[PDB]
């Protein structure tokens, strides 16, 4: 009934990680639909993505998706990632962040 | 080591809450150091403070202190409440929210 609350989390733990000078990366289960990542560092079902500001361009932490366009492999890529298949945002450097937790919404 | 994130969890909360058409409420320790509430409507050491945009003013959920503009009986009243004096948030129609887990820097 109640909209889920992941991207709201992820919003402050992104944030929270920003202000801590902490470099956020966002882990990414590939596995699930609508997700559009450079599948060639995918591994395990997982990818790790790198979604600091100097890392990222055109960020958009959404409700509905988490895109943005970097380039990989020298090649520019458009980066889509539904919530439903957001994992969790570790700090690269010590590991602080958070799993989330799995919510109706997302079944 | 790190900063507390109860500031942005509060702010996240705060957020997903009225975007579900919910009325926030605050639950703090009138017992803390630094607590600025109007004492009358504390009950056994607890006061439960209506933060919902209308029922406040000039609201700022800043990362050492909630503090908001209201009037508490006739009296318009300046309320002042340090991070570490708040237990959790929640939705007055359905109980919806959570209770901040302790951390270390509110020791």
């Amino acid at each position: 009934q109640l909209t889920p609350r992941r991207p709201y989390l992820l919003r402050a733990f992104y944030e929270w990680l920003l202000d801590n000078q902490l470099t956020p990366h966002l882990v990414v289960d590939v596995t699930l639909p609508g997700v559009q990542v450079p599948m060639e560092y995918a591994r395990d079902g997982q990818i790790v993505l790198n979604i600091a500001p100097r890392a990222v361009g055109n960020l958009e932490l959404a409700n509905d998706e988490v895109r943005f366009n970097a380039r990989f492999g020298g090649i520019p890529r458009q980066v889509s990632v539904p919530l439903a298949a957001v994992l969790a945002i570790y700090a690269r450097e010590n590991g602080a962040g958070t799993m989330f937790e799995p919510e109706a919404a997302y079944d």
